[PDB]
């Protein structure tokens, strides 16, 4: 669904068409200006920070699996005149209509009983799926996968790739997967009892000797050798694809460009009319084509456990009675080729659409996290409230849309209800602590991290605990488009704290609120504090993460009560504007304004430059000729947002009805 | 009759096409949030089920025989011009309309003489009721029965399938029956005298390869091996089938798949228009399909003796007569094709509908137990006064229809008063002690069962002794719509039980109602409370149930004068999600609340979820507005054009609508 | 081929039944591939023109040229002037400025 | 107190502090709280009269 | 901005290659562009004296055609205005003050 994610991309940034990654880590952000004004007891004071860079890490490794499950019937591209007044499928009007394009009327009746059981189990969302990953797997072939590299580094602790991914070697994406071929076998007319487990599909004149390669490839199974997020295992398809080809099929040639496989997927939505397969199989590759590199080391926890992708049984009856596909289809939205069209001409922009989707995803369950499992929105029936529509099971693609909605606060609607795609709420959905392996870089990583071993050696391997799941990613293209009090996300906003009182060269901070608003500000001013958590024993710091500038109260990583003890003497100067002091004095103003925003990549310590001319808009309105909006709002999918009521404890949030 | 089993569903059920059944037991129940409370002189404490799963257990498996008996003949299908005013074949318009036809005109004289007794032999129930199991068992034939498995257990006392069916050998559906092939002739229209004792049938073109072997199989006696309820002991229909076909009957094929019954099925009520006969033979299936798994171990007293399935001698003469049967046939109801439509559409859909009505006449037959012989409506005279209609005789689908109009408080109509079916009413009417087989677990059973010894070690093989026949199942689907007092199926109920200080917990329940609430409400709150008798001497436990988790009066296995000790202070917590009584003092006051219902289903201790599309309620009027519509666009390839237009580019074409 | 005829025209054509039979044109444009057309050389100097596979070619060899996009096939010449577009420039009067 | 919180309460006003160690005493449960900035314990059982 | 195929990018027209190397001057970045007709190197840092990009400096009257390198674009002279991708319409707006 285009139209969707290019909506969740900023105002400002319009990206060009073509984009050469070459390399299997990319940082996303954008250059601000900020303009600071400070007032205290002591006086005023007035800075400019000139260049700020705001930036998230995504990366294409990520450790999934593939389930083939049974899910809905697509009833789109059969013809209009089967179907009756209502939207339902009529075993009526499919003998009318199989009887009246036929001379040999013999095999009426055995044509409608075949047909009954098979036109309930129709989808080629997973086909497609498999295709996409092929196109991607040719044009970004040259990105590598070393073992005994880094995956996450802060200076104390680290995470390398042996850790997190054993069974995995040092190789190339195109020297990953070594994929067989199923046998493409030719439907002669004139067979008149369709074998049972093998799917049939249209094709528009001869099949090429390079379309039989990619055909047979799709379906066959996927096992890869290094992790790869566009060559995760996925079981076998089919064994058998017949192809009724009015010309005969050509052998298999064994190579392929990934210009080709345009080709092959153009043909094969055309011929068959499956453009509303295609818009599930977009939506299902968006979620899975990237995957985040943590904002701090215990967000490593989300990234563990292999979520399961479900991928629909691939069943389709169009080869064997292509009376029923015809000049007229059916179709419940007027914008039903929009996805496709968008594909075909602009490839590389899912890319973009991908980050939008998982960033949306990642922010919003920083949230769902910190609620408290005794209210009528909690993490176990957040989706069953939300959804409006009958799915199969709430999984997959409806509980990553039902997150999306609650991030922008707009009402998200797709024709069926498909459930199918990666489901991300895994680890959050158990009541037990996570063991994160990590690797001791310093001697003095245990006061900081909640490490098993309370005396370690640089080079020893130990264990970290994690008990509740902090945000993954901060929010860069969703900036400022809905703003909660635990991010901060302002564009204009004016902090108010009063400073305890520093008895010796230490200053108490009993309340929980009073002491965020305070590390905040000292972050933004660029002064890095160290505190001490009376209860823990272990020490705090506001710089945490370096790429996003700002402070999260998740970084203490205690949930609870608690009182903190700021060392006031030890107040080191890294970065220093003219705003910049050391010493506050009574009740602390900072008023901020964030201007001049432009949009900046980086991958591999350079800057990454987009190519190719400007993207112009492709869009169907709602009529095409159709009179009445006929509303049929029945079976069509729907998500309501919620709105974040902000409550006095700060460390739980809180979700009502807007 | 689809219609009348549809209205027994509930309103929250939303069900789709197929159901995946992978097993011989099924689990069907909801999810609800139940909201417990305990008020007391000290305090109140309060509970939260969120998700009390409520079920009942239905087998695949159960002992069935059938016999042949005579029943009324079916009039609908002949043509309407024969019949006179009051509606009964008035003979002299059949003599003028053989006479006005394309017969021989030899074997007018002959063959009207013999219509006298050959045009009243039309019921075909027995063939459409063969063919229908044919379809269900090659559908579900991978399921499996096991000899020494587990049929109920209770800790107490277990019942294996070995004690209840004997003579039985452990094999798949699929491999149970070893059908033959009857003979089926072509029917010579030169034929000097009609052979009578030999049915002749209508069939539309050429008989198929795979129809012979389909119509050989139906017309031929099952002998199963393991006891299926789908494959039950069926005797021989017939020795020779006549089928008026001028194109030649192909010879048998030997294989068929269940798509190739739905032809067989649809092209055979079709050619001899009998839609009545189907009805009849699809609400026969509906009560014999499913048999329910019993709630309580000495509940199996139904499920002992061999309840006798009485199936209409077959006697069709449409072959003889192919004149008196023609597009415009005489029927009673307008609604007397949506049967079939509703099957042909959604055949899985059946399952659903046989629960149903095994549902509504189990839980009947139970409160219909607990009345005494002296009174109006007693056990041997509630099927009578219901009735009014003059069928042959009081059995089969009467019983099972008129339990169905008790429980829903309806009026069940039906076309013609035909008796064919499975019939329940046996164990109940014969009104002795039933001696059903246990073996032991424990040591200490014959306590809590009327057991025929005192002293019995484990694993011994006893006898339970059945006086009055508990309820086999309780009511999920039919919950809270016509509610009783002995099931207490409410959605809000308190029990206020009176107890004084000076009583160190020890209370004595003079009422036998407000004691079955007592013990009912407290197995909720997740409590083990052992009552005993204080005439007789016997004990009754609560937790006797692990598919409701309610305590009927029915479980105490005596009826006599009631006063139960209760001994709270050696109440135990079993379950989880439990509400604590520590110390009670004072006056007790239980209550819950069932708030939202959601229909679940499980099978080999896993989810079993519904695929597919969304089934509607069919209508006559649905259909035939499109016969109305008939596609009146008038059948001419009408081709607009479309009008080119250049813009900057000039390189790139752009074609417009207009 | 009725429904090109339209769009050329632009007229409303109309059959009495529905007939689905003939030859189908539009075979070697819905493939999108490239096609390999033979030739054989007269001068030297022809792989500057065409999309030759060879540079260098000696007279009287039988060489392939790689066609991508499908060029027009015929010119209208009995429909000139009726339904006139830019590409083809099929009008009656016309001028160009070079300046 | 959340749920997050495993019994462990920190109380920041010294007022309420005050009228919950009284409460809990004429309940009959002996607390026994320590201070986090110095390190030492108050029991509110420290009387035998009022 | 005209869109950059491999790391070139084509301007036809001679108004907006002018406009073009006059802002990418102002914002203090080198770039050096190749007439197709002559096959000589043209480069906007012509005069360092007064700051300005004359049409003149390319050294050839009449008709022409220009393939710009965007790869190979220098930073002598960087402010916090300056960047090195133009992504679309290029819009610059500069005021001058405080003349002596």
């Amino acid at each position: 669904m285009s139209s969707l994610l290019n909506s969740l991309l900023p105002e400002y940034f319009k990206p060009k068409t073509n984009l050469n990654i070459n390399s299997s880590r990319v940082q996303y952000g954008f250059n601000a200006r900020i303009d600071m004004q400070y007032e205290d007891d002591s006086g005023t004071r007035k800075g400019s920070r000139p260049n700020a860079f705001m930036s998230n890490t995504v990366a294409f490794i990520g450790n999934y699996e593939g389930i083939i499950v049974d899910d809905i019937p697509i009833l789109d591209g059969l013809r209009a005149d089967i179907f009756d007044t209502h939207g339902d499928l009529d075993m009526g009007l499919v003998e009318d209509a199989l009887s009246k394009s036929t001379m040999i009327r013999r095999n009426v009746p055995t044509y409608t009983a075949y047909a009954s059981e098979l036109l309930y189990k129709r989808n080629l969302t997973s086909l497609f799926y498999n295709m996409l990953r092929l196109y991607y797997i040719k044009k970004w072939g040259s990105i590598k996968y070393e073992k005994d590299a880094i995956f996450y580094d802060n200076g104390h602790a680290c995470l390398l790739n042996r850790q997190l991914f054993p069974k995995s070697r040092d190789a190339s994406l195109e020297s990953s997967l070594s994929l067989p071929e199923a046998e493409i076998a030719m439907l002669d007319p004139g067979l008149e009892f369709p074998e049972e487990d093998v799917p049939a599909i249209l094709w528009h004149g001869r099949v090429s000797s390079r379309a039989t390669c990619i055909l047979g490839q799709a379906c066959s199974e996927f096992a890869p050798l290094a992790p790869f997020s566009i060559a995760h295992y996925s079981p076998q398809l089919t064994r058998k694809l017949f192809v009724n080809a009015p010309a005969g099929i050509e052998p298999s040639s064994g190579r392929y460009t990934h210009e080709d496989v345009k080709d092959a997927i153009t043909i094969l939505v055309s011929a068959n009319q499956a453009y509303t397969d295609f818009e599930a199989a977009y939506l299902m590759l968006a979620q899975t084509l990237v995957s985040p590199v943590p904002r701090t080391a215990e967000a490593s926890a989300w990234f563990i456990n292999a979520g399961m992708v479900n991928m629909p049984t691939l069943s389709c009856a169009n080869g064997y009675y292509p009376a029923l596909t015809n000049v007229n289809p059916y179709h419940r939205l007027d914008t039903w080729k929009d996805t496709l069209n968008h594909w075909v001409a602009y490839p590389d922009m899912l890319f973009y659409h991908s980050v939008a989707m998982i960033e949306s995803c990642y922010v919003e369950l920083g949230n769902v996290a910190r609620v408290s499992d005794s209210d009528a929105i909690n993490k176990y029936t957040f989706t069953e409230l939300s959804v409006q529509g009958r799915p199969v099971m709430n999984r997959g693609i409806i509980v990553d849309l039902t997150l999306v909605a609650m991030r922008t606060g707009r009402e998200i609607s797709l024709p069926y209800p498909v459930s199918c795609g990666l489901t991300r709420t895994d680890a959050l959905l158990q009541g037990t602590e996570i063991h994160v392996p990590v690797v001791v870089k310093d001697i003095d990583m245990p006061q900081y991290y909640n490490a098993i071993d309370k005396d370690v050696i640089e080079g020893q391997e130990t264990v970290i605990k994690v008990k509740q799941l902090p945000p993954a990613m901060y929010p860069i293209y969703t900036y400022g488009i809905n703003t909660t009090e635990f991010y901060s996300d302002h564009f204009e906003d004016q902090v108010q704290v009063e400073m305890a009182p520093i008895d010796n060269g230490k200053a108490v901070f009993n309340d929980a609120r009073k002491f965020s608003k305070f590390m905040s500000i000292m972050r933004m001013m660029g002064n890095d504090v160290t505190a001490t958590d009376l209860v823990t024993g272990r020490k705090v710091s506001n710089w945490a993460d370096n790429s996003s500038g700002r402070f999260l109260y998740t970084d203490v990583k205690y949930e609870g009560q608690t009182a903190f003890l700021v060392d006031m003497d030890t107040v080191k100067a890294r970065d220093h504007c003219w705003v910049s002091i050391v010493d506050p004095n009574g009740t602390m103003n900072l008023s901020y304004k964030m201007t001049n925003f432009r949009a900046a990549m980086f991958s591999r310590n350079k800057p990454l430059y987009m190519t190719g001319g400007s993207v112009r808009t492709i869009a169907t309105g709602n009529y095409r000729d159709a009179a009445e909006r006929l509303r049929a709002m029945d079976e069509t999918l729907r998500l309501k947002p919620f709105k974040i009521t902000e409550k006095l404890d700060f460390r739980v949030a809180a979700y009502a009805i807007p």
